[PDB]
């Protein structure tokens, strides 16, 4: 089975992420007495994963995220070489998506990528409730540790074979419950560029932070499984 | 085991989508104060097909959806003969649905079906929010697209047995969480078929837009797993 | 495996079908500005089966239901003899829970099962939304019906074995967001009965129809699946 | 396998049950206008589960909750000597995200744990909804025995193999959607420390009603499916 395929599918498989999980955001969560909310989110959330972890997991391994593409060299799963080609698939299939929501955001007057974020990851005065830089922090590296705690995990040779994409979409979903109101919920560089670029603005400014902080929080859930939990 | 059968549970498949997701729209979603919103129609949408998925999937593959079975014959899963008997099948049992639907949501006085809509699929000024039909198209061809793109690779030879109906029927939800405010959600001809026949109007007039736009969005997701991903 | 038990697993389990889906609607549906409206309880509902079609369907057959049991009779995978006993264990396990948690909405001033309504399914006047008889036998018929299509389905021979609880549970959830606003929800002649004596009123007034309706419906759907579907 | 790494699991899993199930809680289910309700929280709190059952129940059984361990004690699943140890790791972990998560819901000008109660569970005045005690262990009870009535049922030798993670998880988030009025949700003494020790007053003042009541709830449990159900 050759790698142009892997690429591929984390390929179409970030991009369902970034359709979806920010679609929702974008076009349902707020929308007037019948909306989504935070909640919907969240779960729209998990379920891109969820699904296409089922799709296409048998085939790349099913990651659709940098920090868990890296996390999961941490955790000695996932071979040093491969990494770079996944993060690319990744961020680039994220941006299609970001670009082609775009263009469908735009089908509503009203519409405004600058001053309404779309839904571009953001701390402080880009919390969208206000919160510190340090909570934003604790919180994202928290979750990012987990996230690829429940990965490892659910992946373990001994562990049930098949359900991983419930354990891991769900677990999303679950992040997104809790993250939503202090991140915009991210956990995943890809998808925070993905629509920083569109944001053009304050995003683009903030984005780094959402590259360095999941990546690092993956890479303590990986060698917390790897080297604590594993063997 | 006999044809007629296959036929018979795509068309109590087909039936039951169109009650569960369709009643759910027209009785639930707006009830004064504890109504079940666009979030609890996306979630009925995903759980007709996940709970008959899992009930006749075994027996005519389970695909409740003309742009499902056409979708299945363009990643050459599908026989060819066997695909317009499915579309009957299909849009039928639809149709029975949106009538005892049609009687029962008519025992509640205030009840129009012209007015309200009927859960009819629009776009432009029948679109729940007022998108364009540029935004219609996107969101739709894209959408269909994923979904058949979840069905071939969650039923791939090498994908995890059973769990399936889990993957497509929570992508199905997913699919409601983003594009019920673009579409009405639609994804599914049989389905806007079965209730534009009752709005018996606009829907009738734009009904096409959603027999042709989710069908090549299936052969395009259809052709997409077939050729790159599969193999 | 001696009789006692699959009794007791019945007895439990409609207990914790009427306790959580009850629960959830008579103490969390309508708590004020966080409540869980009808979606929640819908969900709950789902969630006891699920949850207890795992706890012990692998005991009993896992029914919690006078027309589950019943319309699995008509569908030919369910004895005779063994019915009576299962009805019985079935309403007396609900009993139990209607009044615990009778006795615990007690425990908040304002309490008034009269009043309120506790739960209890109606129609007519007594419909939640005001929904005529008709609309009402229509509704419970035909999600009777599928149900036990879904049971079937989901319990045959050929079907993915293990799923069965998602499978239904889930249908369940789907039945109740369907149908809240119609019967307050029922498809459960057990469950009808067992806040229909503490509601005391119109509740045991009309609770007849929640008996002949919903078992005649099993009937129906054990035959449409038994005759036409499976083999 | 050595004991160090199950009470690591049973740590870790337990720090990511009181992260989540609380975070959201106390960060999401308020949110002005597009927050996650009740409803969301319940959610929350079983996906906590459903994911860390998954990610390490194949380690440590997957508690998470020192009336589980103690339950299952009872039922004659976990041995004795054992016990102590997982209540430990169970209490230390989840203290260790009641921090994290109070400092982290710090970084948003507003926040008084003392004030908001900071999801530490409570009865009578302290009832989300003003119940009376003897609601609240009628809640408890009824809801810890059937918790564990559900882990022993779901892990039981001839029950499907691997689904008890599902089966658990909702579980407690239907328990979520019951009890969250009442108790402000609970049946997890571990879960109502780790948070009482930070709202530091009337929550410290009850706790012990939330070891005692859960933990018996949980001995009747274990009991009701060893003597009546199992064998
Ligand atoms: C190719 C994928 C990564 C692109 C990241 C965008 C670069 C981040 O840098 C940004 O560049 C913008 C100019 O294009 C400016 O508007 C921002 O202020 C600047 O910070
Ligand atoms: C594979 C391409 C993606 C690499 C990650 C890009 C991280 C962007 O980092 C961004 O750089 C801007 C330019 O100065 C800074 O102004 C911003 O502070 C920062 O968010
Ligand atoms: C994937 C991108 C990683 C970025 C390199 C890590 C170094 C962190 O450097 C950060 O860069 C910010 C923006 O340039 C500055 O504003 C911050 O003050 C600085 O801490
Ligand atoms: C048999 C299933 C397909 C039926 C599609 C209905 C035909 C669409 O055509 C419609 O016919 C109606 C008259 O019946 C008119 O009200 C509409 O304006 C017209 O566009
Ligand atoms: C198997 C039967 C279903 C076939 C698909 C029917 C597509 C209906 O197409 C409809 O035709 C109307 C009649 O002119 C037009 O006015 C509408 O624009 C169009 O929506
Ligand atoms: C399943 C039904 C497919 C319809 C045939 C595809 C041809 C698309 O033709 C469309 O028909 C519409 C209604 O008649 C016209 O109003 C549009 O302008 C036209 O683009
Ligand atoms: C034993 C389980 C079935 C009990 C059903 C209750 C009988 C229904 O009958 C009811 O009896 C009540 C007197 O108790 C009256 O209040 C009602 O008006 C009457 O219709
Ligand atoms: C195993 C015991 C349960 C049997 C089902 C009880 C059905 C109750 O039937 C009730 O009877 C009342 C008494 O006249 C009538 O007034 C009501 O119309 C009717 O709802
Ligand atoms: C499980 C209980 C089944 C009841 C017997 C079925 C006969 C239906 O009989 C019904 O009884 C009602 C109440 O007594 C009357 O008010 C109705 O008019 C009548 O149709
Ligand atoms: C080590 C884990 C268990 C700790 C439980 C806290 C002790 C409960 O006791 C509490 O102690 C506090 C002083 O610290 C006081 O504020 C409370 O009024 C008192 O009741
Ligand atoms: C392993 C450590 C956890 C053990 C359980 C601690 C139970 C705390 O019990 C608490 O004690 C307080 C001190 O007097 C009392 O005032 C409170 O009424 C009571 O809630
Ligand atoms: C895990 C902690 C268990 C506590 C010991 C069980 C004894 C119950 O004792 C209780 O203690 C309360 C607080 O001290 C008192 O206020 C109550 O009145 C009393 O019933």
């Amino acid at each position: 089975s050759h790698m142009f395929r892997k690429l591929a599918a984390e390929c179409f498989g970030t991009f369902w992420l970034v359709f979806g999980g920010c679609g929702s955001a974008v076009l349902a969560a707020g929308f007037p007495e019948l909306g989504i909310g935070f909640a919907g989110v969240a779960l729209a959330w998990g379920l891109t994963v969820l699904t296409m972890a089922f799709a296409v997991g048998h085939i790349s391994g099913g990651h659709f995220n940098p920090a868990v593409t890296i996390g999961l060299w941490a955790g000695g799963r996932f071979p040093a070489k491969e990494v770079v080609g996944y993060v690319i698939a990744q961020v680039v299939g994220g941006i299609v998506a970001a670009a082609l929501l775009y263009l469908i955001a735009s089908g509503k007057t009203g519409f405004d990528a600058a001053a309404s974020g779309f839904a571009s990851n953001g701390y402080g005065e880009h919390s969208p409730g206000g919160y510190s830089m340090l909570s934003a922090l604790v919180v994202e590296l928290v979750l990012s540790a987990g996230f690829l705690l429940v990965i490892h995990g659910a992946t373990d040779k001994f562990a049930p074979a098949g359900f991983a994409p419930i354990a891991i979409g769900l677990a999303l979903t679950l992040i997104g419950l809790i993250s939503i109101p202090v991140t915009n919920f991210s956990v995943n560089p890809a998808r925070s560029t993905a629509v920083a670029i569109f944001q053009g603005g304050w995003a683009l400014e903030q984005l780094w932070f959402f590259w360095v902080v999941p990546i690092v929080g993956g890479i303590i859930g990986g060698l917390i499984y790897r080297t604590l939990l594993e063997k």
